[PDB]
């Protein structure tokens, strides 16, 4: 009986309750099932209750690589196209940041993640398409101090989610519940 | 004339005076090779010279996935075993910190990066050895605020390398060169 409720019950909510509906990523084509694995698992690992693509994996999301079966706890909604998840992530509030490779992009540790905020990355082999950054309200990189020119997509997500983590910690978000009533009980009843 | 010059020339000798000799990472039986390949793009983007491993992919190092052709600079030495590998670090001033998903490791924010330090990395599936653990001077972890226990282990070292680039950056460890005169025009020669 408790371990029924004391356990699984208990747990379950407790990360619930740090689960930030103001915090997502929006993937354009990424392509490998191991990066739309592992992005979800970090997304997981920073309270994202959400997230966002367009044509992942080929088309259907696939997952195979990481997961500590995040994909069972990460909600991916996929969009038809670049323009109607904009739509739906603007309709809802969120400053975009499109990713960037460019060095006229803004330094990622200087984007205030705890406003509602959504960051786009792009396809593995070619990075953010043009579209994307005519869409996005900035571009924001992640310094590189060495030869190579880009880093893995998952780590990029992974780099900007622990910096918005790193505030949101800080910023007290995580200590109390942000998901309304419907929703936090509605999820809760999913897991 | 300056192509060669004025542009290779100077961009890689750029890029070596930014190169940390006393910040590394070491990989314990790290099997993958997309992992191995992401971990040295990612040791590259922070500035890291030359990185360890014990067992890396099946026992020789086999890259695929990243590497912005990243095995191309980041060198990458192998060692006959774990003893070795502490021994080698720990005779060059290097503070080896392991990292464990415990809930008794240290936040990886709290350690200071800007000190010769390595980081070890363990197994995809079942993390760093307990020999590993033993021989550590330290275990340290990165907040996991949802359901799944572990990040993917390239994302980990991602997530702790860049706190690493971002106390460097500030400390202002990458403004002035850091390898010794023979060091530099043996770097410098190979790239
Ligand atoms: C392989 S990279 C970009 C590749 C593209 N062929 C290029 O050379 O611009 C994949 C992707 O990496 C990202 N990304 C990689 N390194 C990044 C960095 N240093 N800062 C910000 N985003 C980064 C993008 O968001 C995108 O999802
Ligand atoms: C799949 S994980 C660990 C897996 C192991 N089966 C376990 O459950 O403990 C791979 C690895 O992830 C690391 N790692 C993963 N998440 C981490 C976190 N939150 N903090 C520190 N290191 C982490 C380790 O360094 C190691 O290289």
């Amino acid at each position: 009986m408790r371990e029924r409720t004391e356990a699984r019950r208990r747990r379950i909510e407790e990360v619930l309750r740090r689960r930030q509906p103001d915090l997502t990523v929006l993937l354009e084509n990424v392509h490998k099932p191991h990066n739309l694995s592992a992005i979800l698992r970090t997304c997981d690992a920073v309270g994202v209750l959400e997230a966002h693509a367009v044509n992942p994996t080929g088309g259907v999301p696939t997952f195979n690589e990481t997961s500590g079966g995040s994909h069972k706890w990460v909600y991916l909604r996929v969009h038809p196209d670049l323009h109607e998840a904009f739509r739906f992530l603007k309709e809802r509030g969120f400053t975009v940041y499109a990713t960037a490779l460019r060095e006229d992009a803004r330094d990622f540790r200087e984007v205030d993640y705890t406003k509602p905020t959504a960051v786009l990355f792009g396809a593995e082999k070619w990075g953010v398409s043009e579209e994307a950054l005519a869409l996005a309200d900035g571009a924001i990189k992640i310094p590189m101090l060495g030869m190579v020119q880009s880093l893995n997509v998952s780590v990029a997500a992974a780099v900007i989610l622990f910096e918005a983590q790193r505030q949101r910690l800080k910023a007290g978000l995580y200590d109390r519940p942000r998901l309304d009533p419907e929703l936090y009980q509605k999820v809760l009843a999913d897991w």
